[PDB]
């Protein structure tokens, strides 16, 4: 047999970083103005150390964007990076080492014209300049401190009615690239909030060149979920 | 000593390719319409196998754009890729193997708003998501069949007055990323047209996170050079 298996391999960072790609020289940037303000955005296509995995990373005036991916090993309780919103893993490290991926999946689009969806994509081992369909074995997910804490203690913007009771749940849906297949997973069921790394089998997605993500909470108001739609992932394992 | 030296390492291709990155799923795309037509563009940031080097690649309705980089090992006299314009190296292969870089440097800008310059850039060895300043030792350049043939036999659009005499010359200028330094090199002097790989020492550029390029020919008309502004490069050697 010569089926090859490829596992996400994140960079090892000098000290404690939130990596949203180069901010001085981003791949792209733009501004949006509305009646409520003008906001500046920067976009970088992040890649892992192996060159197999790529991730869409939007950042803005206000930090990590709502539909974006970034890498971190920030364990230091005080990066000012997480002063406002603690996107770090509740597990405090990755599955196999200290770096993991933070993910925003609020459901807004990215790109100057809001027409692109934030995604992870897979490249050919022999040519990083071509996407390739793989069988996705799965990946590990866990909660962010930000979301865990909202569901446990109402520490977010809306306060006390964020707190999960036994009717509640927080569901991650993982899609294939064109979204014709998905797998559902729970980050929280009732008052049981995931605080470990959890493997999600994604083999039922079939061959695909990438992954997209959605979040649903039972705590919501008219405009969206009260639960922050940030989580973490690691260990994406694909096979050709 | 632990100064590290990094040399461009291009992908090895299955058979004979012109690689302008994924055309079905490009990093970006846009359209421009004017009074003369509407043209579609695709952009990919190419990276080498080592992950140290990145290249801006614009392609369009009409193929390889005028200010762009692409990779090729196409030796086969008939890729239809080179039917119209033969961007291949006059040397027919790279310095150390069959792949090399084809370069358009007409001086137009890229990006939906024509505000970005096509460039090569350097990333940190430990983190492909950060640009890093390096000392650039140099690289090899040579002519494209397209330009060589124009200068030798007037086989381009304008025909016979493309042919170089002893007053003529074709000069490549290599700049550092912010263009505050450059090095000049000749692809042709008089009727002597470069047909080998030629090393250009770029140490005088100082530390830089990338490279840009211009071409000047003594054969020109009111609107630009008659000599096609395409050439080839290989073997970029940088040091930190």
């Amino acid at each position: 047999d010569d089926t090859k298996t490829y596992i996400l391999s994140l960079p090892n960072y000098e000290t404690h970083t939130l990596d949203m790609g180069d901010q001085e020289n981003p791949d792209d940037s733009w501004s949006v103005s509305s009646e409520w303000g003008t906001t500046n955005y920067k976009y970088n296509l992040l890649t892992d150390a192996s060159g197999i995995f790529e991730f869409d990373c939007v950042s803005s005036t206000y930090g990590f964007y709502s539909d974006s991916f970034a890498f971190t090993n920030c364990t230091v309780e005080d990066c000012p990076d997480f002063a406002s919103y603690d996107y770090r893993a509740i597990t405090k490290k990755g599955v196999i080492n200290n770096t993991y991926v933070i993910v925003g999946a609020a459901g807004y689009k990215i790109g100057k014209n809001s027409d692109k969806e934030a995604a992870i994509r897979f490249r050919d081992h022999d040519n990083p300049n071509e996407l390739e369909d793989y069988r996705v074995k799965g990946l590990y997910v866990t909660n962010s401190v930000y979301a865990y804490s909202s569901m446990k203690e109402g520490t977010g913007y809306y306060g006390e009615e964020e707190i999960f009771g036994s009717n509640d749940s927080f569901k991650l849906t993982i899609y294939n690239y064109d979204k014709t297949m998905h797998v559902d997973c729970y980050l929280a069921e009732g008052t049981n909030l995931l605080d470990q790394w959890k493997w999600v089998d994604l083999t039922s997605l079939g061959e695909t060149k990438g992954l997209k993500f959605s979040l649903t909470s039972t705590k919501k108001n008219e405009y969206g979920p009260l639960t922050p739609t940030y989580f973490c992932l690691d260990g994406i394992t694909i096979e050709d």
